[PDB]
């Protein structure tokens, strides 16, 4: 049972489209049991978003019915040069047409009533996967070969009610699929969207379409999850950085976890998880050059000889020093801090605390900042003699963080200091080092103008060797 998931860019246009379902009907010789995850087309779900702010503000019935035209024709041009049977071409235009109809419905609403609530932008969002799926369903059959395309929902991802960010309550993947599965059909499964218990569209955070992936190799207790994007699988780092980067063959579901940075473009680990838990390999692989062998990544660790496998980085980032005397021991400041956090939906990417405990040093996201400065003057004020514990909040801005990730690193005497020479070497100053006990990712801070010389010293002394 193959699970393969495409992304926006890789059905950007009809063209791509019926590249995929090529792809897709050559896999059919291969497993018998193939099932498809699609994302909206690229840059839809973005226009999505953007036209649901501009009808809650500046309502316009014309602005809405002008990008109603420009997603109709982008999704007719794809009908167009995806599908040649005039038939289905027909048959997937009356689907399109009946999403449309509906999207222009709820656009008119959030206009008319001047309201967009959480449940309404989650509908508005999924149209992007719902007008893409039939589209490629419809190639699939043009090429020959059965297939349907399905909702989240329809397809048994159940989740919470956690609008925007939704969590899997449950799955039915088995009960949904396998039936259709049993009929030689090849099920296109709208990825990035689920549906609540009581039947609302939900949706499971950006780049979620790889976490449906995973929910349904998951459920149906897949052979292999296949992602199929636009670069030959996983690389040492990015190329954008040093352009010597190279593909990273094997990973292991945990290796593949530290990668994984918030914000990213990445795969994130809550697409891991199912995929380590049950031993289901994952395969990153290169629409645009599908003959590339890509990244597995699998619990068949080994010990290739290697120690550091690749280099991340962030750069979107600052780094907040949070102070004082007050803080030591069995207080629940440690508690409070990240509550107050909690409360204002502020993502903490790294925390160190020294043995003095006097000092917690985080870092957060650039456009978090203020958010986290009045979340903690909530929580407290910013003397002694006042309650107060906390007596001084410090803000770093214009840096980066940089992880090194390998599970040769475990054993490996020596490695940190060689790491932190050669950050050294680079010209970098090392402000806040963080390694976690698995010794896998030993992650730090620097300036973001060293970011560049850092990465590729690094790269340099420990990928290209
Ligand atoms: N519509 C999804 C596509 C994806 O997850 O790749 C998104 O914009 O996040």
């Amino acid at each position: 049972t193959t699970v393969m998931k495409f992304g926006g860019t890789s059905v950007g246009s009809g063209e791509r489209i019926r590249h995929v379902a090529k792809i897709v009907t050559k896999r059919k010789k291969e497993d018998d049991d193939v099932v498809v995850v699609v994302s909206a087309m690229s840059e839809v779900t973005n226009a999505l978003v953007e036209i649901s702010q501009q009808a809650l503000d500046v309502r316009d019935i014309a602005k809405v019915g002008d990008f109603i035209k420009f997603i109709r024709e982008k999704h007719y041009k794809a009908i167009e040069e995806a599908i040649k049977s005039e038939e289905i071409k027909e048959e997937v235009k009356k689907i399109i047409d009946s999403r449309i109809e509906e999207l222009e419905k709820v656009l008119i609403g959030v206009a008319y009533l001047g309201e967009l609530t959480p449940k309404s932008r989650d509908y508005i969002l999924s149209f992007g996967e719902r007008l893409s799926s039939p589209i490629l369903s419809g190639a699939i059959r043009d090429l020959g070969e059965k297939s349907i395309a399905l909702e989240g929902g329809e397809a048994g991802i159940i989740t919470d009610n956690n609008f925007g960010s939704a969590r899997v309550k449950r799955l039915e993947v088995k009960e949904r699929l396998l039936p259709l599965l049993k009929e030689g059909i090849i099920p296109v499964v709208t990825g990035f969207i689920g549906t609540t218990e009581e039947g609302y569209i939900t949706t499971l955070g950006r780049g979620g379409s790889d976490y449906s992936a995973a929910l349904i190799g998951y459920g149906l207790d897949a052979d292999i999850i296949e992602i199929w994007t636009d670069v030959s699988g996983v690389y040492t780092t990015d190329p954008r950085l040093v352009p010597t980067a190279r593909r990273i063959p094997k990973l292991s579901y945990i290796e593949a976890m530290e990668l994984a940075y918030f914000g990213a473009k990445v795969l994130h680990p809550r697409t891991i998880e199912p995929a380590m838990e049950k031993g289901i390999p994952i395969l990153v692989k290169n629409t645009f050059e599908p003959e590339s062998e890509g990244t597995l990544i699998t619990n068949d660790m080994e010990m290739s000889d290697s120690i550091v496998k690749a280099i991340s980085t962030i750069k979107n980032v600052a780094l907040i020093n949070i102070f004082g005397a007050g803080m030591v021991g069995v207080s629940g400041t440690a508690a409070r801090i990240f509550k107050a956090l909690g409360e204002e939906e502020v993502n903490v990417i790294l925390i160190s605390q020294g043995s003095s405990e006097t000092n917690i040093s985080l870092v957060v996201s650039e456009e978090d900042v203020d958010k986290a400065l009045k979340a903690l003057k909530r929580e407290f004020g910013d003397s002694f003699l006042n309650n107060n514990l906390i007596r001084d909040v410090s803000v770093d801005k214009d840096v980066c963080v940089i992880s090194v990730v390998g599970a040769g690193m475990r054993g490996a005497k020596g490695i940190a200091g060689k790491i932190f020479t050669a950050v050294s070497e680079s010209g970098a100053n090392i402000k806040m080092i963080a390694q976690g006990s698995s010794e896998v990712n030993i992650s730090f801070v620097i300036d973001e103008k060293d970011l560049l010389n850092c990465v590729r010293k690094l790269h340099e002394k420990f990928i290209e060797k």
